């Protein structure tokens, strides 16, 4: 039994790292916008939940933590899968005061040298 990637020809090595931001309700819900939904499926090979854009005074601007381009994986230990773009926006709602969001920190590495002085 063989197989192959067959895919697109590039490097794509970048570290992925768990991590739970906790976030408090503000006094509405949250302030940063998301996008998911097996019907908007930010991507073709993603339907996950990911952050489109954060407030500038919202919660998820303070904390610092949260940024932009994260993927929500889970929330308050729920899996966010096989769900429409409302599915994934009343869980927030349902989550509460304290809103644990287990986002995957995905950044691509520098593969390559670097022109400096000898590397010790």
């Amino acid at each position: 039994g063989s197989s192959g990637s067959s895919g697109m020809n590039g490097r794509v090595d970048y570290l992925v790292t768990e991590e739970e931001i906790n976030l408090t309700r503000g006094p509405s819900g949250l302030g940063f916008n998301i996008v998911g939904g097996t019907d908007q499926q930010y991507v073709s090979n993603d339907s996950g939940i990911y952050v489109s854009r954060i407030k500038e005074n919202g919660a998820a601007a303070l904390d610092g933590r949260l940024q932009e381009g994260d993927k929500i994986l889970s929330v308050n230990g729920q899996d966010l899968k096989n769900l429409l773009h409302q599915d994934a926006v009343d869980l927030f709602r349902n989550a509460g005061y304290a809103v644990s969001l287990r986002v995957q920190h995905r950044l691509q590495v520098q593969n390559g040298p670097i022109s400096g002085p000898s590397s010790g």
